[PDB]
């Protein structure tokens, strides 16, 4: 029962310390815990995706020890190597835990500016570097093999570094902390934000992915495209 | 921008009616949390509920009392035991204001890490103030609804207007969860959420701690939450 983020619900599974959702035949929510002392439980939500004979991860857990215990569901439940991992900005919640990616062999990839900042927080480095074109769709050079990772970024907003990740062959977008439930009050922390630019980076994000059902995000259970449009109005307000 | 109206230092002060204003503060931890109380006027004084998270916003908050109101304030209700209701108690005995809480937060307080108000308040069975240890309390109406938030948490209806403070126990009618459960009573906190709807049967405006203020329904959707926990 975290303090903030979403509660558990039929469709969950407690494995360990984390929670996992199905939310297609290929395609499961990871979630881990942070607890602030004080304060209490703090959800963040990733995905796994299986494509094929190998599984793709989008985001680490919290920590090195949560991500481990990803690695260990997936190992228990899909057994099949996982390809790679694509984290989806420089905090905590989305890079915390990319030191058990790497023991475990799994080929890591991030922005290039997520990189840049990484070590700025105090954090590793994903192993390869993603570029975008002025569009922001990202270089398919850089994004080798992704199979359905579909990886867009869509201008600044919760941070300048943040990406996004379509699943192809499915009506799932990942809009990581940039996109907040269509119930939320607030955007979540603006400590690392561009307010002038957020709501056109949401709308961009919306317009990536049109036919896009299912808005699945790092702090709230998934959503319809209403996430997309209320997170676009209340970012509408900041300037 | 908060990560979880008057303008006034780091502060926000929302008139609610005649006599009532809410009073905002903003912890900084992950980014700013919300805490809300209230101010009351009374008979040429002024009742506090809740402090701010700390000592320099409860001065501030002082201070806008002194510019906005300029009456003495007389006391200071205080509804449980966590930084966001009792982080600034050394700034209103600093400033001569008489303080009051549930017994129970009282002796919860050291080990919450929070000044003791100066005064216990008890109750009875049916969780109404024992009007002894309240006295000179004007139109503040004192209700202790059961464990819910926490085991002490207490409630303040204001005789007179529309207004009932639900403090951290009772949350929005929109929200997704019962914010941190990790002091609660899971068992009773449904039981004790309906309670303070019957205690305060009149009231339509329900003040909370951490969101605005909301109607009678986000007393039914707390208590709807809670029977989930149960
Ligand atoms: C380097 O990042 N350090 C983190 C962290 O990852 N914080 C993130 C952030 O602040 O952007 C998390 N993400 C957030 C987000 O809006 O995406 C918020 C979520 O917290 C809530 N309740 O919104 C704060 S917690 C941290 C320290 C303590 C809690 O989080
Ligand atoms: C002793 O209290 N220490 C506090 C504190 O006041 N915490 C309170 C609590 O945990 O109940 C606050 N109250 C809460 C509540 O549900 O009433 C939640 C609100 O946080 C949110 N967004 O749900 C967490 S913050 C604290 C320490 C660090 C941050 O807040
Ligand atoms: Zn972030
Ligand atoms: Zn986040
Ligand atoms: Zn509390
Ligand atoms: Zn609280």
């Amino acid at each position: 029962r975290p303090t903030i983020g979403q509660q558990m619900e039929t469709g969950d599974q407690r494995f360990g310390d984390l929670v996992f959702r199905q939310l297609a035949p290929n395609v499961w929510q990871h979630t881990s815990y942070l607890d602030m002392p004080g304060f209490g439980a703090v959800a963040s939500n990733g995905l796994i995706v299986r494509d094929g004979g190998r599984v793709l991860v989008v985001d680490t857990a919290w920590t090195d020890d949560q991500t481990a215990q990803i690695l260990n569901w997936i190992k228990q439940e899909i057994n099949l190597p996982v390809a790679l991992a694509v984290v989806t900005h420089a905090h905590q919640d989305k890079m915390g835990g990319m030191d058990a990616l790497h023991a475990a062999g799994i080929a890591t990839y991030a922005n290039a500016l997520s990189n840049q900042l990484a070590p700025q927080e105090g954090m590793v480095a994903a192993q390869h570097s993603l570029t975008f074109a002025a569009n922001g769709w990202v270089e398919p050079a850089t994004a080798p093999n992704f199979g359905p990772l579909k990886v867009f970024y869509p201008g600044p907003g919760h941070t300048s570094d943040n990406i996004t990740v379509g699943i192809d062959g499915t009506d799932i977008a990942f809009g990581g902390c940039l996109i907040k439930d269509s119930k939320a009050k607030s955007l979540g922390n603006l400590g690392d934000a561009d307010t002038e630019h957020y709501a056109a980076s949401a709308r961009a994000f919306g317009a990536a992915f049109p036919k896009a059902s299912m808005i699945v995000m790092s702090h709230s259970a998934p959503d319809s495209r209403a996430a997309i449009t209320h997170t676009a109005r209340m970012a509408d307000k900041l300037r």
